[PDB]
């Protein structure tokens, strides 16, 4: 459309759609209950992202936020996506290593706090306070990354695949607060069309790339 | 009130209230943990619907959506209801057959996608796009119905009761996308007062009728 | 600020922040899975409350509701807090006594209904109807309190600690509907600044006070 970022929302929509259908077909036939869990979780993630990319593409998931005395285009639908998809991604990791339930609840809840405070930050009209929310969200993120690294006799296959996905997760997720900070939600140093591209690349990598690694491994089978 | 559909919202409120109190009294005394689960799930469903029917009745759960250059009355509270009640209904089925957790997560998540995209569709102001959301929601519904039919040594009692509730579920749930399509959210072929009646009959049947079948069966006891 | 209630939102923010960091440090080193659960649940509760107290403090979690022909300041962020923190508090109790899953689902769902109907009540513009929602919410609360008292061979340590926390819970939670009723959401007999103080004292007691009791007990360890 007239939104220069449309192309990246259209490509992200397509790529998440295609990944969803690929993982859907792929899990057909799986009967191993353990594998079934990883397929469900991992197919749902880009399915949800598909819908929220489409909602941005069609303009539904966009709102205007006044701050710095301008009308700032804020794509709120990203936060509806991440609210569900990031705990699911963490559940994939958590099930892989057979985490304690207390650790899973710590992780999902810290994640909720991460996304929810990112959303408040995204919609806050007092510019300096936006970054207070950014910082609290970032602290939740660092708690999560901490736990993925220092809170965890897995069969070697589990350990191997977990170590790869953990490294994928730390590197990609750590980029999100930077993109937000430099983009239109934060300091406005990078234009929205380039921010939207950055988040498209991260999201497809963190969802479809991550799931391709995971669903290809024997680590998911009993 | 001045809303011709008020009578059907009032009757639905009453019928969901009465079913809630009936199942509440009925489960008094149940000590079998397995039965306790089916009572909790099944009592909660019309309790939630009661509150959302009342919110429509009092006017809180109604908003105006501009599309086709008119101010279209959209009852959004139905989606808050269904967001919680339809996965609970699926959990009842899922527990009955002792489904794998991966299958339960596939089902709840597809359901979330179904209702959430129905909600986006209901609130979308570009008329043609409303039906894009309808179609995606319908595809999620067909996934769910698929799984209820082709994804599942139950004691005979389980199998019998499941087969009945599964048939109830496919027939009633499949009617919802049609009512939406022909009613005020979609093509506007049927007036809101008749749509509201249709959804009242479906909802009471899918909640109170379904639970009467289920809670009467010995299938719910260990 | 210019909001006389700011001091109590600032103190509540600080006290919930400090309790969160205290329980965080405290649970460092716990390896007992059972204890890990109670720490996660119990650290998350004031963490969430911290964010929602800060959102009120900064003005984000405040909206104006027209009712009685005035513009009534309503802090909606309390309901986002409680929506998550009150079922977590109930989960702490429920895990302590090893409740049946059916009882946990009854409790979380009644709780959802309690907070959600409180929220509708808080945002309803027809003044008399506000108290219809109050009453339904209160009925959900009384169901919960009922179950905490009459629905439950625990090791003596469990029983002791549960009896204390149950008594803490009944007394503090029962005060919330009264504060709402007499305060700015309800009859307007007590000013918002005094209401905000009352809820600050209850919240800190029900979260940080409750968790101090719980996390100090050996009841949380296998
Ligand atoms: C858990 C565990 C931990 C809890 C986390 C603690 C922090 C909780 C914060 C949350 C608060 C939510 C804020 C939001 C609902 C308030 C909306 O008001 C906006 C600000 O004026 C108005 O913007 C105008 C438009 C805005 C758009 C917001 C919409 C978003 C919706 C995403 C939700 C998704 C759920 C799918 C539902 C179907
Ligand atoms: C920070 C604590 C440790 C965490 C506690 C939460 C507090 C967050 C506050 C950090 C800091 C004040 C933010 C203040 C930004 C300030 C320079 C705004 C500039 O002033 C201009 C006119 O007043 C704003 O117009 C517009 C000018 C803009 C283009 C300037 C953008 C501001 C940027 C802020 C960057 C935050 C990162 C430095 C934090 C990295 C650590
Ligand atoms: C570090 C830790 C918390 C930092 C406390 C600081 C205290 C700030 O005092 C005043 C500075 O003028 C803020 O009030 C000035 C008026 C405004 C009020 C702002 C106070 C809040 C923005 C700070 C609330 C605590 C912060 C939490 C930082 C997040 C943490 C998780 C990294
Ligand atoms: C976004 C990209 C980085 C852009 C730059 C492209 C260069 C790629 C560098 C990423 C890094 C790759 C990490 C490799 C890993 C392999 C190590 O595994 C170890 C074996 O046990 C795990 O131990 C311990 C594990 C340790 C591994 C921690 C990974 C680091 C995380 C980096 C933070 C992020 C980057 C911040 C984004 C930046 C763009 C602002
Ligand atoms: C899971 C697993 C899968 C996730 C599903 C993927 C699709 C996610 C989509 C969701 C997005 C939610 C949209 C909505 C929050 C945005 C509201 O903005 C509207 C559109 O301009 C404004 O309408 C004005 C009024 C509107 C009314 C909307 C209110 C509704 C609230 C229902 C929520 C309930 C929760 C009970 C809370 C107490
Ligand atoms: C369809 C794909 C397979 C799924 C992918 C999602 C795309 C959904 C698009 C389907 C289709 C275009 C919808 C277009 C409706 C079109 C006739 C609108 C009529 O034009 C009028 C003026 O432009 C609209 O005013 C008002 C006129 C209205 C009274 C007309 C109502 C439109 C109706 C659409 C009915 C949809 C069902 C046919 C789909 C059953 C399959
Ligand atoms: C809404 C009503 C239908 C309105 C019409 C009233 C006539 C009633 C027909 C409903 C049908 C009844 C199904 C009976 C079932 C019994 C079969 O059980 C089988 C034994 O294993 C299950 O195998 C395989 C099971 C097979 C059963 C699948 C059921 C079919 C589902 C029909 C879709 C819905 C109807 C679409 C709504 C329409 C009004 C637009
Ligand atoms: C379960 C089990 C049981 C389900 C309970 C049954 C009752 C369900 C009722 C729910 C309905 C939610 C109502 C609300 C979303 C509608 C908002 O419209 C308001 C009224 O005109 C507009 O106020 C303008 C502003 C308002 C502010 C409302 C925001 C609040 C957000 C809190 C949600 C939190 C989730 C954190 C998300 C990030
Ligand atoms: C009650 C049933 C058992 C439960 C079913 C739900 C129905 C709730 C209705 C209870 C009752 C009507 C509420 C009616 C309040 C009425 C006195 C309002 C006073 O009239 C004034 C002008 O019309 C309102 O202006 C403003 C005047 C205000 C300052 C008056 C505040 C009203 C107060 C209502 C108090 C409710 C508690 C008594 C309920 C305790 C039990
Ligand atoms: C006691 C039980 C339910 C009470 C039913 C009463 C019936 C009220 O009849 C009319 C009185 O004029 C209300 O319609 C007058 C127009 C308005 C409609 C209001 C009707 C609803 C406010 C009542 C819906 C049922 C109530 C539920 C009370 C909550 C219960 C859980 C304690
Ligand atoms: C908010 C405060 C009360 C303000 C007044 C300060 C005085 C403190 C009184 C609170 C009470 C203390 C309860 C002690 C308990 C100890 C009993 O344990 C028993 C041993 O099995 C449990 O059996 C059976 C357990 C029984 C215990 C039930 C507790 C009662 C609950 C009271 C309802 C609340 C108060 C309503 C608030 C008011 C301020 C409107
Ligand atoms: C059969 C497998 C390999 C997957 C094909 C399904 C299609 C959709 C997603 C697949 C590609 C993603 C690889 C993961 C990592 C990346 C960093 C993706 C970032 C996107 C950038 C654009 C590059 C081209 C693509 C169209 C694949
Ligand atoms: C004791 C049992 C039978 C239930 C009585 C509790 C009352 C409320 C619901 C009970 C009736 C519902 C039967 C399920 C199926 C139906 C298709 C219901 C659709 C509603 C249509 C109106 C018919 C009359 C009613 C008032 C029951
Ligand atoms: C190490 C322990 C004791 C806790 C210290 C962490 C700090 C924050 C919360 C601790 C205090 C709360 C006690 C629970 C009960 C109360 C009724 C709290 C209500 C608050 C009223 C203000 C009183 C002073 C306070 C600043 C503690
Ligand atoms: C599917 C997409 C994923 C994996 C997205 C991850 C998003 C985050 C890790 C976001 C983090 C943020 C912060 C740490 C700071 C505030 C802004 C956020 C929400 C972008
Ligand atoms: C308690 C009520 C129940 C069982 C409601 C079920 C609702 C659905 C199956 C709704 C389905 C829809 C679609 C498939 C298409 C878009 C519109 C919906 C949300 C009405
Ligand atoms: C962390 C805070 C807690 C424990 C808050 C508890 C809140 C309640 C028990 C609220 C109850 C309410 C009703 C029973 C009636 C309507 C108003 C409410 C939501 C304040």
């Amino acid at each position: 459309t007239g939104r220069p970022e449309w192309i990246w929302l259209a490509l992200g929509t397509a790529l998440m759609g295609l990944g969803t259908l690929y993982f859907l077909v792929k899990g057909m036939g799986v009967s191993d209950p353990d594998a079934k869990k990883f397929y469900a979780i991992t197919t749902l993630v880009p399915a949800i992202a598909f819908t929220m990319y489409l909602s941005m593409l069609l303009g539904y998931g966009l709102t205007m936020v006044p701050f710095g005395g301008e009308q700032n285009p804020i794509y709120w639908a990203r936060y509806a996506d991440w609210l569900f998809t990031t705990p699911l991604l963490l559940l994939d990791l958590a099930l892989l290593v057979d985490a304690d339930q207390g650790t899973i609840l710590a992780l999902v809840g810290a994640d909720g706090i991460m996304i929810g405070t990112g959303l408040v930050g995204a919609l806050t009209k007092v510019y300096s306070y936006r970054f207070v929310w950014w910082a609290i969200s970032t602290a939740a993120m660092l708690y999560i990354l901490y736990v993925l690294f220092f809170g965890f006799s897995m069969r070697p296959e589990v350990a191997s695949t977990f170590k790869v996905l953990r490294n994928v997760t730390v590197v990609l997720w750590s980029a999100y607060p930077v993109v937000w900070l430099i983009g239109s939600e934060g300091a406005g140093i990078v234009p929205l069309n380039i921010e939207t591209l950055l988040f498209m690349v991260l999201d497809v990598s963190a969802k479809v790339g991550f799931g391709l690694i995971l669903l290809r491994s024997r680590a998911i089978f009993g």
